[PDB]
């Protein structure tokens, strides 16, 4: 490896020893008697000071002649000083180019030039050369490792779905049509049908994190064609509101994962991620269409809140209740899947909900129809064929115990949790109306 | 939650204490004085034990209209005893019946009537009510969960790349073509681009667990349409063992966790799995020729080793060395990607490698070509248009360290480890030539 210690790792106790270093070159100084070359890797930048007294002439020569973004390898003793910006320096012995990086760079490193979005999608490696990307990414990592530990520590099992499919769907909207050989198949939506199916198994606790396929209409900054679901079911529940408080449980953890092991890159985005409050306050359908009708939004009782209401109603949130998260919950059963219990003693609302973060829905979910002869009925009031949905019903028919579950976006926890503007900004390689490259 | 614990968590500690066990039913004995019933959840079984003189009436009778498979919830007095098989039994003091089970069942959970691997995978849920196939699936999650946490301990960021990609056609047959609104697209067979891609960025050590898609052309009990591929690249690595070593270690690891945390599942399978032995041995393509000459198997040099060569050389490796893995490298160059670099001393051979499990290939992965003139190249060679590949080329122009990675097939892991005789038993729901449904 050309590199034993990377920026972040050279501490105190490594002083006056040999270490290796690698990155890209950051800056050049040649002041005369003295040159400075700093390096850039993943954590940050390292100095490499060349006295001329203290060098083998070869090296001093050399710096001057590499230029911005060379990849370069420099082997040498770590000095300790006041006099090094970040505490300390490297006296190299060796300094090797890996490669030279050719010149104009498609994006500009130091961020001096601003590029706009579209560029920087099309040059992702540059774009996370610069440390407010890259921290977006370190903290998408640390939210999926957050996400699974949660889900171990609580008795989940992973499990895996299949994503090229050939069945029925409640919207048959937004498919992705692919063939298989001589038969027709889709991209999955989403792995609904699957884990209520492994909810008859014994398994009880899942989760599953894959990537969903849906051919949205048109572009926003909250949706993606090709996105990340963290989807769970979780069986011998007594309601909903066992699968909320999972939930906000598992959200929380993640938020203060990222609060705890990624400061340094909160502090780069300058950005404050609070500390979350549980239980998070849930809010019923009925309340959220008071609170927007006071606000001049008229949404008729029995629709979906849309977009702008979700706006409206995250803003009220924060301003009343200091709540950056919220559940709405005790949906009309008339704007929810054919899939969600209804509440026995009051049909016309059911057991699903939905996190909103930042005004943004972030997670949907609920606890589900377990019971075989009403899921069929509640299919038929959909004015969808029971038969159509035979693979899974058949589950239903076994043995299967009450349960719920949600699927929770990936992208848009981390959009929302760091407050960005486009969901854009969250995964590598988007996917959207238009993009289809890289 | 109708339970508190799974039958795996009453120990001696909560002898006298109420818990709330729940599950499918196993067995009644319906007896004058007495009424013994056996629950099954995940991990095993429990005994309720509910004689006349000791439990409500209604309890009483309630049991012996309970029938197999039908889901219930039990709340009592846990009793250890000698007189319990299996150590302890429950004092019921409620019964709720949750769901009911029709009959004839799809699959018989007792084990004693056996079904064809096509009838099991078309009613899965049910074929994981057994031990020994729910325990293949609880390996699965423990493998993929080791293998994570390897990764982060190792400082590898978890990254995420596109499965529909405009064309990269690294290759020709095996694709699934997809239409992507007005564009042609196709599934992805693997992240390799875009891991390249990302070697450019600083990220410098990535993973990626997702699906692949590939087309294959017949049918066999080592491969699916759609699998689970471990991805990873590293960089500044100085040559291929760098990526080798840090491999072996990835697959020790996961190995050692299966056997420490699945000791259970591992009994029920009756599978003794042994204590990797590292470094695993390496042998270069001309030695395997040559082993497999020695033995009558010919091998015309340039072609890569068939399903019989890859028997023949596992084999061997047992007998000689006690391995049941092994690295084949060195490969000819013209048998591997043009991503690959070749020795620049011996252009004929590249840096390219194959582990090997128990005579299967369950990764491939190597140094990679990272000058981009020398790429270029190798692309025009494999009879490839380097314009097809521009948004990757492109990552090579400003400044890209050395690197190289690795595919480790998830079902072929996991399949090899625990020696079954076809892949279809190590994911849910496999995609094939002839299955697409569920
Ligand atoms: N196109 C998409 N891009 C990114 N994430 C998505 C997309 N569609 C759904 N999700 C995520 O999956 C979760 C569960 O999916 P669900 O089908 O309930 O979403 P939805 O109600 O269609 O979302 P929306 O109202 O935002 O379009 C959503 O809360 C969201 O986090
Ligand atoms: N159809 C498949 N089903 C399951 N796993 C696969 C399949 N194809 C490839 N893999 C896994 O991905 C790894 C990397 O893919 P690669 O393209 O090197 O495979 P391959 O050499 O074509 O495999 P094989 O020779 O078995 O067909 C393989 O080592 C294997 O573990
Ligand atoms: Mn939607
Ligand atoms: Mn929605
Ligand atoms: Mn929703
Ligand atoms: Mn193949
Ligand atoms: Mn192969
Ligand atoms: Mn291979």
């Amino acid at each position: 490896m050309y590199r034993t210690h990377y920026s972040s790792e050279i501490t105190e106790e490594l002083n006056g020893q040999k270490v290796k270093v690698a990155g890209w070159v950051w800056e050049v100084k040649d002041l005369g008697g003295i040159k400075f070359l700093w390096i850039r890797d993943r954590d940050g930048i390292v100095q490499i000071t060349a006295p001329k007294k203290k060098v083998d002439p070869e090296l001093f020569k050399l710096i001057p002649k590499l230029r911005s973004e060379d990849v370069v390898a420099v082997e040498g003793v770590v000095n300790f000083t006041p006099k090094a910006k970040l505490g300390f320096e490297i006296l190299p012995e060796k300094i090797v180019v890996l490669n030279r990086a050719e010149t104009p760079l498609p994006l500009d490193p130091t961020g001096k030039v601003k590029a706009e979005l579209d560029t920087r999608l099309n040059n992702r490696f540059m774009d996370l050369r610069r440390p407010e990307v890259m921290a977006i990414f370190k903290i998408r990592s640390s939210v999926f490792k957050a996400v699974r530990d949660f889900f171990h520590e609580n008795g989940f099992i992973e499990i895996h779905t299949p994503k090229i499919i050939a069945t029925a769907t409640e919207g048959g909207t937004e498919l992705f049509p692919m063939k298989y050989f001589e038969e027709d198949a889709f991209l999955a939506e989403s792995p609904q049908l699957y884990k209520e199916i492994m909810m008859a198994s014994g398994l009880d606790r899942v989760y599953e994190i894959a990537p969903i396929f849906r051919a949205e209409e048109h572009n926003t900054t909250r949706h993606l064609n090709e996105a990340w679901s963290i989807d769970s079911e979780m069986a011998f529940i007594e309601d909903e509101e066992e699968v909320m408080s999972f939930l906000e449980r598992l959200v929380a953890h993640a938020i203060n994962y990222v609060r705890e092991h990624n400061a340094k890159e909160l502090d780069i985005l300058n950005f404050e991620l609070e500390e979350p409050k549980l239980p998070f306050p849930r809010v019923s359908y009925d309340k959220a269409l008071e609170i927007l009708g006071d606000l001049g939004k008229e949404i008729p009782w029995g629709e979906d809140i849309d977009t702008e209401g979700e706006r409206l109603l995250g803003k009220y949130m924060m301003e009343n209740e200091n709540a950056p998260l919220y559940f709405l919950y005790q949906y009309p059963s008339e704007a929810k899947p054919f899939y969600i219990m209804k509440y026995d003693n009051k049909p016309e609302i059911c057991r699903a909900f939905d996190l909103e973060y930042r005004g943004v829905e972030i997670s949907s979910g609920g606890q589900r129809e377990h019971r075989h002869d009403i899921l069929v009925e509640q299919i038929k009031e959909k004015g969808l064929n029971p038969e159509s949905f035979e693979f899974y019903l058949k589950a239903f028919r076994y043995g299967m115990p009450p349960h719920g579950g949600f699927g929770l976006g990936a992208e848009r926890l981390i959009k929302q949790m760091l407050d960005l503007p486009n969901i854009r900004e969250v995964i590598l390689f988007p996917r959207d109306r238009r993009r289809l490259t890289p």
